[PDB]
């Protein structure tokens, strides 16, 4: 490269940092949805209607324009060449920045071994959960609902591990009227939110929750509620079962604790292998690098394939996800 | 563009975020310096010598590789096509990420008018100082020393506004043996660090520090020493004198409080005008957008040029900085 191409590419990397953060902000602030509707918006009017500091709004849109997501035209912002694709993945930018941004920012302090004890990094838990809700729906839904449609039976009681919001149980309950739901979650506030939402939507006597660690499900004393369960679901947390030896034991314990489960639908993103550095897709590098910074295990697709039998399960169908790195839904029984 | 081009462009945007944050980290951890000296390093060797968590180290270089700053070949990392440019500007990336990242991450919380009271954003001050030390040396020093070389007299007492770590005063004292220095800084902590630094370097009896706000310099008590000053310097903070009416009055106050000043050397970065969005150079977008988010004024070059006479000074020479957005050093008298 000439010196001028290098100048441009490095300016682009810099401005990309700001665009990236602005994608998640423009999502959260409602700008991306206004642009989808009308293909354009008026900067001052947007600022006034949302009661925002307008010079900062102008910077937000400039950042987006600097890399081609939007285009500024006098007083208006118009969708740009990368708008549909950036908007498609917005929840992943939000996860990277608003969610995980402190982690990455603190790279020089997280890498040194002497610092890697106790609480050595900070995530924004509320932000991560704001993004994960749309990730779950946008990337995992087609395959999740394809798996539900090949169950070959009508579930009667569904249990969801890492139930969070309760949203999956509510959606299963809208599709299977009078199905019962049970959500297991390790956080009493994820439980409290889920209970409110379920009641708010008129399901408080179909769906209940239990505080519980899915990794050691034998320590939860809801046997008998567990014994009713004929469908088990676990999305976006499977990798926390690892390393391999712990995963095997978690899987065996889940098999014992839900002895009437027919299908177990397990969905997660995985560590990729061998992708060339200049062709990394969206999400991959952040997911993998983040977990390596936090010291947390991330298995590959092959590692999952290789663990089910030892863990007490048989994989009878597997769905590729589009494309949240390499992500999958396994149908186990 | 095709969907493929857009897919690629949005992925690069995502990855640039991680590479961006990695530039600063790789500076601070010593990787960029090692790669500048040898053109390459060995990832495991590097991690052992620096006692870093190697999976995170690999992640760091991978980030840098994903946008062409380095290349990975087996177990080694090698300089890539944008290495010289990114290394040149590494302190700007550090400033954006390590220093200012929490500002830009919190864009959804900082933009709403109802959040904008009290402490509504958070910068990392030690990080900002670490980066500012190199920004001063790498971008400002040549114009600074040129202005010192054209003073047309030999200073006897120098005052530095926003003295920081005391480094500029130490360097002046090395240039003019026997000159006295006086640093004014608003932050007690800068005073204490500067005093320790100066004592350690042996300039304890020549350089002193007084806590005070250069925007209200008429209120700073400095044992009558201001009247002995014959050179005044102020780098990287002049924009904090603005808006214009405050700047006029601060400049008059400085003229009256340092009546024996001959030259006043003023160096700062400025707000640009009319740069096309897709042509923003490095730094420019962050510096401007950051100040707008913070609610702080940033003047253009023309605004400076047009304030001096009313403020009681004459500009007799002006130096262009090479490329820190649009930055300059004014020589005033
Ligand atoms: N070991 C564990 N046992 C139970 N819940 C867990 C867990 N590890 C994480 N969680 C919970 O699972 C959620 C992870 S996010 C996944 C949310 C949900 N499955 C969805 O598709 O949106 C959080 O609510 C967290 O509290
Ligand atoms: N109004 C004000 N009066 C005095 N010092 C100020 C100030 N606003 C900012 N500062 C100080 O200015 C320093 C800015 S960093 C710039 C440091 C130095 N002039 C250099 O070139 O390297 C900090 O220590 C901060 O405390
Ligand atoms: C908390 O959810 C996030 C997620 C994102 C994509 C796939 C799986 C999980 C992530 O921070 C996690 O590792 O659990
Ligand atoms: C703290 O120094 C920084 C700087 C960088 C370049 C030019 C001017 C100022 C910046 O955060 C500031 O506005 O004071
Ligand atoms: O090994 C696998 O590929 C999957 O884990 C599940 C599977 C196996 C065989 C046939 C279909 C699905
Ligand atoms: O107006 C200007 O450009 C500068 O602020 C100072 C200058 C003016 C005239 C000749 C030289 C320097
Ligand atoms: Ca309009
Ligand atoms: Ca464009
Ligand atoms: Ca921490
Ligand atoms: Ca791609
Ligand atoms: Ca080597
Ligand atoms: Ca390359
Ligand atoms: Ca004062
Ligand atoms: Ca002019
Ligand atoms: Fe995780
Ligand atoms: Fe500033």
């Amino acid at each position: 490269v000439s010196e001028a191409q290098a100048r441009r590419a490095v300016a682009d990397i810099f401005n990309s940092t700001l665009a990236s953060s602005a994608i998640g902000a423009a999502w959260e602030l409602g700008a991306l949805d206004e642009l989808r509707e009308n293909g354009k918006l008026d900067v001052s009017d947007f600022a006034v209607r949302h009661d925002l500091h307008e010079p900062a709004v102008v910077g937000m849109f400039t950042a987006l324009a600097s890399v081609g997501i939007v285009r500024r035209e006098g007083a208006t912002v118009v969708v740009g060449p990368y708008f549909d694709e950036a908007n498609h993945h917005r929840s992943l930018f939000h996860w990277l920045n608003q969610g995980s941004g402190e982690l990455f920012r603190r790279m020089p302090q997280v890498l040194p071994n002497e610092n890697r004890t106790g609480k050595f990094y900070q995530l924004d838990a509320g932000a991560i959960s704001y993004a994960c809700r749309e990730i779950s729906e946008r990337y995992f839904d087609p395959a999740f609902w394809a798996a539900v449609d090949g169950l070959g039976y009508t579930p009667t009681t569904v249990a969801d591990l890492g139930s969070g919001s309760g949203e999956r149980l509510i959606q299963i309950a809208r599709r299977f009227p009078g199905v019962r739901g049970l959500g297991v979650d390790i956080a009493d506030g994820a439980i409290a939110m889920a209970e409110k939402e379920v009641a708010a939507k008129g399901f408080g006597d179909q769906i209940s929750f239990v505080r519980g660690d899915a990794r050691t499900i034998d320590q939860v004393s809801a046997r008998g509620e567990f014994a009713e369960v004929d469908l088990l679901t676990c999305f976006m947390m499977g990798h926390d079962f690892w390393p391999r030896e712990n995963c095997v034991q978690t899987l065996r314990k889940l098999r014992a604790a839900f002895p009437n489960v027919r299908r177990f639908l397990l969905g997660d993103a995985t560590r990729t292998v061998g992708i060339p550095d200049r062709e990394l897709p969206v999400f991959t590098l952040g997911f993998e690098f983040g977990h390596d910074m936090m010291g947390e295990y991330l298995p590959t697709l092959d590692e999952w394939d290789g663990v089910f039998e030892e863990g007490g399960w048989r994989c009878v169908k597997k769905h590729a996800i589009d494309s949240l790195s390499v992500s999958v839904v396994f149908e186990l029984e």
